């Protein structure tokens, strides 16, 4: 983890306790400049805060992917203490489909797909498991590559009794394994459940899953054996990878590199993307 001296740091806008900044890091000596993320951690922080807020550093600083947001560095002995990560222009991958709705294509979408799964099977390789993955906590850059982000040393650490939570409040159940709601069993088979809601996100356009249902509801239905049905335009493939995401056992679920293969495959011999599933329909009757 490299600490950056405060002089190498502008910060340019506010994008987002602290704030986080879009702005420019110098670098290799004062030879290169980049622009760059910035995240600051305010005076009074406690204890907790400075060991939640540096341990994801030290987490993202030990990935080495394309679809892993890329930390620069910390300013830890200098205050507001500060993590900076390369910039990814379009934000967040749920508010961008969300703003961009309809506008891409079906090989597009499934390549934004692809990417996360690579993120993911790198992550779960290294024995990470990530217990929060959402589109929400995924980025995109100007060139449309998303991005996996948002660790934390709840994830790793040997019986945390942080481990349950979010990087402090109730992990979205909507997104999790039923194991992982009901017995708190989080393993990369409960992120593979997660992935598979993040493909229904994609090809919605960052719908919200189960729409209106709350929590409770969500649990009965998933329990009750019900699954999202297909987004619209939807290739059958695609829709039988993430139904095969969601089992109930999850030793029935595919790994992250049965994923990427099969994404792969799909985008590689494009004519299995046409095939699509049957979207279920509203009442609407002309001649
Ligand atoms: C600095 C940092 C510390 C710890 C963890 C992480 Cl993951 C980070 N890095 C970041 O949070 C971020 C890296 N890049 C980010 N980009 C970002 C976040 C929020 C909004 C925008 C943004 O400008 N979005 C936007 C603006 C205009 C058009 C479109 N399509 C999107 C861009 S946020």
């Amino acid at each position: 983890t490299t600490e950056i001296h405060p002089s190498c740091v502008t910060r340019q806008k506010v994008i987002g306790f602290g704030e986080v900044y879009k702005g420019m890091l110098k670098t290799s000596s004062g030879k290169k400049e980049v622009p760059v993320a910035i995240k600051t951690l305010k005076a009074g922080y406690t204890e907790k805060q400075r060991v939640d807020f540096l341990g994801e550093a030290g987490i993202m600083g030990q990935f080495s992917h394309h679809n892993i947001i890329r930390l620069e560095g910390v300013i830890s002995k200098y205050k507001p203490m500060m993590i900076i990560t390369e910039y990814m222009e379009n934000g967040a991958l749920d508010k961008f489909l969300r703003e961009k709705d309809g506008e891409f294509s079906v090989l597009q979408l499934v390549g934004m797909l692809r990417g996360i799964a690579a993120g993911m099977k790198y992550l779960a390789n290294m024995n990470y498991v990530h217990r929060d993955l959402a589109a929400r906590n995924i980025l995109v850059n100007s060139n449309l590559v998303c991005k996996v982000s948002d660790f934390g040393l709840s994830r790793v650490l040997e019986d945390d009794p942080e481990a349950t939570y979010t990087t402090g409040g109730k992990i979205p159940i909507r997104w999790t394994a039923p194991e992982a709601i009901s017995y708190r069993k989080f393993t990369s088979a409960s992120d593979v459940w997660s992935f598979g809601i993040v493909m229904w996100e994609v090809m919605t356009y960052g719908e919200r899953p189960y729409w209106e249902l709350s929590n409770h509801e969500v649990m009965k239905a998933i329990n009750d054996g019900f699954r999202l049905p297909t987004p619209m335009d939807c290739p059958s493939a695609i829709y039988q990878l993430m139904m095969q995401c969601w089992q109930q056992e999850r030793a029935r679920r595919p790994k992250f590199a049965d994923i990427v293969s099969i994404l792969d495959k799909l985008i590689r011999a494009p004519d299995s993307l046409k095939t699509l599933a049957d979207f279920d329909p509203v009442s609407i009757r002309l001649p």
